[PDB]
RNA sequence: CCCAUGAGGUGGCAAGAAAUGGGCUACAUUUUCUACCCCAGAAACGAUAGCCCUUAUGAACUAUAAGGGUCGAAGGUGGAUUUAGC
């Protein structure tokens, strides 16, 4: 049931459970879930991450990987309701622990649709801002991040608008603050530090590592229409754009990590959760090779164990329900999917 | 009536100072918007009226019907009583 290593895993022992720190939650990853879980989390009021076996394998994974190689890429998919994005940060906490620099969204949904104010860049042109969410995930990446931010030592200026300017040898700790300061250009302070990342190519000071749910959004269309009521592409948005030229492969010093979401897909069927389906011809144009990670439904013993999570938790206030014929009909209605079996938990 | 009270061809007639009836709309968050029709994310709504434009057929669109831009109120769940339903 609870494990005592959470740093460390095995493959022996499966479906196990290991306790994580309140300075682990609120810095490794305080954005980097569904807002559901993080309020089912703050009621546990104890924070205990379940094992997977494709998380033991993409952990095998990192561990037997050189960065020699060119920057692998991975995409986690299941069946709309499995723990894809709960492995993903998993996979996170591991690389914190590596003491790596991530950078991890929460979603690109919320990018792609429902900006409360879409704006002709000055930094670029043909080009609409993203500032709102600019500012939001530089805050975010300034909370997940410090050390880092102060020895990033950019080697290259930037001027800005508001008659001023950034040179060398001074660290991106000032445009997070300038983009913290002001939200209207934080749209190309993100798509500046975006490219800064990659501008060390040896990164020999930090390893990189970028963490990507709800991938789904970055390729498909945008429910948004410019105001002559006319439709907007996707790769017309500045954070898109950025994006989509910046993740590449070129730098080639790590991995990088992905997941899909459906819940959040637009413009697509329900039921649908294959990879190819979900990243369509113009995603695999951009990333013909990657690992897949089939993330599947629970197994009897991890089952199990998470029932029996519950237990001591004491989760589940009917008092009749921990019996054969309650776990049955439970799993039985389940079908071991993840999310359902959290709902069905919750309100049962 | 049967040089008409019959017959033929042009036009408009067919509006509301007003009262009432049957139905539609919503007066909210079980609501409104977005992809799917149900595990998501936001707002904290309401024009099938009027003005302008486009489209459907007609010989005839001032306006008949549908669509687009604007207008974005009344409305805050009903004054007796009363209607339909096993
Ligand atoms: N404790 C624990 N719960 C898990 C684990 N894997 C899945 N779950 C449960 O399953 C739910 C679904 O996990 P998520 O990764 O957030 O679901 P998702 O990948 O966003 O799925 P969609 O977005 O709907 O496509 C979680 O909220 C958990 O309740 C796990 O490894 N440990
Ligand atoms: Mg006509």
């Amino acid at each position: 049931t609870n494990e005592n290593d959470p740093a460390k895993h095995g493959d022996q022992h499966e479906g196990q459970h290991y306790n994580i720190s309140p300075q682990d939650l609120e810095t490794v990853f305080p954005h980097g879930l569904p807002p559901r879980f993080v309020m089912q989390v703050k009621t546990f009021s104890e924070a205990c991450l379940m094992v997977r076996k494709p998380a033991l394998e993409l952990l095998h994974y990192l561990k037997n990987t050189s960065f020699a190689y060119p920057a692998i890429r991975y995409l986690l998919y299941g069946e709309k309701g499995t723990g894809k994005t709960l492995s993903l940060c998993h996979v996170i906490h591991f690389c914190a622990k590596q003491d790596w620099l991530i950078l991890h969204i929460p979603d690109a949904h919320l990018w792609v649709k429902n900006c409360r104010d879409l704006l002709q860049s000055s930094y670029n042109k043909q080009r609409f801002d993203q500032p709102l969410e600019a500012s939001t995930w530089l805050k975010n990446f300034k909370t997940t991040n410090e050390r880092f931010l102060n020895q990033i030592k950019v080697q290259e200026k930037y001027v800005w608008n508001k008659r001023e300017s950034t040179e060398k040898g001074s660290p991106l700790g000032e445009v997070v603050e300038q983009g913290i300061t002001r939200v209207r250009n934080a749209t190309d302070a993100v798509g500046i530090v975006l490219k800064e990342l990659k501008r060390q190519s040896s990164l020999g000071m930090f390893h990189l590592l970028v963490a990507v749910d709800g991938i789904n959004a970055l390729w498909g269309r945008t429910t948004l229409k410019r105001e002559d009521k006319s439709p907007i592409a996707p790769e017309e948005l500045a954070l898109v754009h950025n994006l989509r030229k910046m993740m590449k492969n070129d730098w080639h010093g790590g991995a990088i990590v992905s997941a899909l979401s459906q819940t959040g897909s637009l413009f697509k069927p329900r039921k649908a959760y294959l990879p190819q389906e979900l990243l369509g011809k113009e995603g695999f144009d951009a990333l013909d090779p990657f690992i897949p990670i089939l993330v599947s439904n629970y197994n009897p013993k991890e089952f199990e164990s998470c029932i029996q999570y519950y237990l001591e938790n004491n989760w589940l206030q009917h008092e009749k329900a921990p019996t054969e014929e309650g776990k049955k009909e439970l799993l039985f209605l389940s079908n071991a999917n993840p999310s359902l079996l959290e709902r069905h938990c919750a309100y049962l």
